[PDB]
């Protein structure tokens, strides 16, 4: 059932739902036993309630999220480059990760990983 | 020993060595028991001689390779977006993958994976 069209649309749904603070929209993309590792290197969060809590915490500030290149999607995986921008105490920050999703054959995301380091966090003083 | 500076420089060495057709330059970046999976979804090539044969075959046409965004590097992994351009029988093709490297603590690449689908291969008739 899964295709590169479908996985690319899921990435686009995900970006829009982070913009909308549509915490439900995001969680419905995931399989019930999916993991989230964000950032790469940190402890994976596992299962629906943990994935929702991760995103709810991610969304306490309004996020402006945009894809900055075409999605790459093949087999049952997709990767994408994008930015997440926010303002706090009058400092604007732009974070530029590359994320990877793996899908199951039902078209749900079974794992996300978000790869970004300190040189990918762009902010003035 | 490994750092995000080092992994970012390794990505830059890799891109330059594909441009130069410096097949040796590329192979020296890899650990002796490293794997290459390009594209994602295909059979991994394993060990020095298999990795060299993969790249030697990749390099029969001159490649023009360029990073198109900053490298993302954290922990012991890096991912990067870039293009590989070539001409054959007067058709120019631009392929736009996202690649991922994992490193060992010696700073060598233990696995590459290259993620690109048919919608990431840009070519006229
Ligand atoms: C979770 C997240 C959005 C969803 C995504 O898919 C990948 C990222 C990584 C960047 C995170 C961001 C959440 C907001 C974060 C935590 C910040 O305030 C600084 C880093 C940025
Ligand atoms: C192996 C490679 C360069 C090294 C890299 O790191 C990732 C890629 C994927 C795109 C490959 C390219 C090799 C040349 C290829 C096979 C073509 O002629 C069309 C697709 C393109």
């Amino acid at each position: 059932m899964n295709t590169p069209e479908h996985m690319t649309a899921v990435v686009q749904r995900y970006v829009a739902a982070l913009n909308a603070g549509d915490l439900d929209g995001i969680v419905a993309l995931f399989a019930d036993d999916a993991t989230v590792e964000d950032p790469v290197g940190s402890e994976p969060r596992s299962g629906t309630a943990a994935i929702r809590e991760f995103y709810a915490n991610s969304l306490k500030l309004p996020l402006a999220v945009e894809l900055t290149q075409e999605v790459r999607a093949v087999a049952n995986e997709a990767a994408f480059a994008f930015t997440v921008s926010f303002e706090y105490q009058g400092r604007k920050t732009v974070v530029a990760p590359i994320n990877h999703f793996r899908f199951n054959g039902a078209g749900k995301v079974v794992s996300m990983r978000a790869l970004f380091g300190e040189k990918n966090i762009h902010a003035g003083a």
